[PDB]
């Protein structure tokens, strides 16, 4: 299962309290809020809250949208395999596919470093 401490992980390295209430365009598109959410991101996790700006802004709705996307696409990315933090945290940064693709080792590198305390 997708586990808070997971979760909290993913949240450190997207910038976590320091982007409630905020959005920005820096990484190349839209992304708002504690995760760091993308607009398709919003539509794949199943449009929770308000409106993509007024959810993803807010903590507590972003983390609804993350744990549905991952329950959603984990074991989609894997194959039918268990999926690990890994396999979630680099969803989380890549996509549907993400958990297979080389880009987005580098950001699990981060998560891990999270959960190792470095
Ligand atoms: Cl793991
Ligand atoms: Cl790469």
């Amino acid at each position: 299962q997708f586990t808070d401490s997971c979760l909290r992980c993913i949240c450190k390295v997207e910038g976590c309290d320091s982007q409630i209430g905020k959005c920005g365009m820096d990484v190349g598109s839209l992304s708002c809020g504690p995760y760091q959410i993308k607009k398709p991101y919003w539509i794949d996790c199943g449009k929770p809250g308000g409106g993509y700006e007024s959810c993803t802004k807010n903590k507590a709705c972003s983390e609804t949208c993350v744990r549905a996307y991952m329950k959603r696409y984990g074991t989609f990315c894997t194959g039918g395999r268990t999926p690990t933090c890994q396999d979630y945290a680099r969803i989380h940064n890549g996509g549907p596919r993400g958990c297979k693709s080389s880009a987005t080792v580098g950001y699990w590198n981060k998560v891990q470093k999270c959960l190792r305390g470095t």
